[PDB]
């Protein structure tokens, strides 16, 4: 409550209705300069902006990163507002040619190659631009996803990419993982993904200059105080490094949730409070279509009340005392739901509920204009 | 494939890449026709906007129905630029003062009132600014949703509405039944609206003027064959009127999925295809983020598939047939699917896929910006 309360305050003291997003942009440059200082020299940290890619957010991050990974042509453009091109790195499974000849054009970093079609389809717009491009070949190691060359078909990829001469292969992209929050286990999926590229590098005799190790470092959204243990991982991932002689081979993380979920809220007031067939609601302005990640993940919201003193009305606010309540937003659908039965010591009407770790894929995922409301308001606090 | 098949071919033949949403108007302006005139003369068809809200869709639409049903400041505006104030009607459970305010100064035709609060807060706007408003009260019949008034508190909210001078209480509005196929089932839905509003109507002595019956009529998107049977439901619709003497009372529905769905199409190109563990993917332009029906769903979306016999590349298609296939986008989710696992008769890199009855939550629910892809291209057909 304390970094939002000050907002929320002025923001009653205007007359200013209650629905935005706030972020903490002084926390999240203090988080990142622990982060990225914390990596040995062979270590890079990319922020994957599909997370979050408002305009004030990658202005801020932009210092702190090597550079941001993208997935789209929209992406790249967002991100050379801030970096140059030879800092961004561009995967996705769908790369059409526009975004390749928009990609190559500009100059990006590297491609994270995801089939050898695309492969094929990257190579034909290099020799027609006569450009060459470094690329990293993205592995699904031995569930079926869309994501990357089945490892089985790694081999076949590789010797592909190594005879065109377009193509510099620079080593390998894994992202297999999801939201991991256990720290040990993360080491442990590193240490196959540093092993496998060594057994492709050594079997095909290429130098094996670089390995993106993806994202999925978690964040708990069920119990906010057990967060992944980054200073315990980095410890044990520079350990082994030496272990395994990485110390030559550049490594890039592409994390997005990490690096903003803490620092950002989405804060809304409460316009009505009634019981249904015995079930207790809470009506809030906006909606899961500004802020849609409880309804994707299926999950409680974690928030927190702030309780308004104050009366606008001639009337007296509707008031619950330690009720199962079930917070929804404006929509006309039972789907739009924050939280289902949880409890709630005290709500009125006129509080505002504060949901926090909102930052990442909380705008972003969102489907912002179904039932045409007005955007939530942005607060960026420095 | 009759409807997009030269859409698609002129956009393959310009070199344009296909990924499009493709609304048929002509349809659309024949099943409005055909539900605007099988009503009888008591009952009014509004167009609820969630489901497609489209300027040309709503300009099309404009010209049958007797109005929009909105529940937004911005479907409020978006209506008004095609109907007058006093043909829309305003729903939903957390109308903001300021929205209030909009429909007030504006003069919408009903507020469909959800709570006690609502109620107190629309009469403090119309005692400001002195005006009235004519109102329904919506009705939760005795599942928890958070959608109007709890059956056993209706009858509080009544006595409030008529002791507030500046409201104007004509009756009631029902809306529990969604995606409903069965023309019988909902006949009898009706039947319990009409019996429920007369009942409160004679105990609290005010003329019932008027009943919004909702929406809910379905679409069947498993079995495209078998749709909602409009005529069946019309001709025991009107026998029930007569039987439940609702003549002089004034009815509207407000739909929106059985007007728009059958006329849309999503048209997207395969960019990829691949083996992974042993399943087969194809990757399409676009995404759930522009077409999310199949991931709210959680269904398999009706698609055919129109094949490209050219080649644009100097090296081979990745071409494969009777697989079972999942389609998906460009997205960096697993969950981005269309469907999953389904029996593809033959399939190549450059074909398109062609996405049926996606005309209703289709684009209107979709994630639009997620990874930033440039929007779909929306075509409208009129000949």
């Amino acid at each position: 409550m304390r970094i939002v309360q000050p907002v929320i305050e002025q923001l009653k003291a205007q007359s200013h209705p209650v629905c935005h997003y706030i972020y903490d942009l002084v926390g999240l440059e203090h988080h990142l300069q622990h982060i990225t200082s914390s990596l040995p020299s062979n270590c890079q940290m990319y922020y994957a902006m599909k997370a979050n890619s408002e305009r004030t957010i990658l202005d801020t991050i932009s210092q702190y990163v090597e550079g941001f990974e993208v997935a789209s042509q929209g992406e790249i453009a967002k991100g050379l507002a801030f970096k140059p091109a030879n800092h961004i790195i561009f995967g996705g499974p769908g790369k059409t040619d526009e975004e390749l000849r928009y990609a190559v054009s500009e100059g990006v970093q590297r491609i994270h190659v995801e089939s050898m079609h695309e492969l094929q389809r990257l190579n034909a717009i290099l020799e027609d631009e006569d450009k060459t491009q470094h690329i990293l070949l993205r592995v699904n190691l031995a569930r079926p996803t869309q994501f990357g060359i089945s490892e089985d078909e790694v081999d076949d990829v590789i010797e592909a990419a190594l005879v065109m001469p377009n193509i510099h292969l620079d080593g390998f992209h894994f992202h297999s993982i999801s939201n991991n929050l256990d720290s040990n286990l993360h080491v442990d999926v590193v240490k196959l993904y540093f092993k496998k590229a060594k057994s492709w590098s050594e079997k095909h005799r290429f130098p094996l200059k670089h390995i993106n190790l993806g994202g999925g470092i978690g964040v708990n959204y069920a119990d906010l105080t057990s967060q992944f243990e980054w200073d315990n991982f980095v410890e044990n991932f520079k350990t082994l490094i030496v272990e395994q002689e990485m110390e030559d081979v550049t490594l890039n993380f592409e994390c997005g949730r990490f690096i903003v979920a803490h620092i950002g809220y989405y804060v809304t007031e409460v316009l009505d409070i009634k019981k249904v067939h015995g079930a207790w609601y809470a009506i809030l302005r906006g909606g899961t279509q500004q802020f849609r990640l409880p309804v994707s993940w299926q999950h409680n919201h974690p928030f927190e009340i702030y309780r308004y003193k104050d009366n606008p009305y001639s009337f007296e606010k509707v008031s619950i005392s330690r009720q199962d309540t079930t917070l929804v937003g404006q929509l006309c659908t039972p789907k739009d739901v924050f939280a289902r039965e949880v409890q709630i010591d005290a709500i009125s009407t006129g509080d505002v509920i504060v949901f926090k770790y909102a930052g990442a894929y909380g705008w972003s995922i969102s489907h912002h204009d179904f039932l045409s409301h007005p955007h939530p308001e942005f607060i960026y606090l420095t």
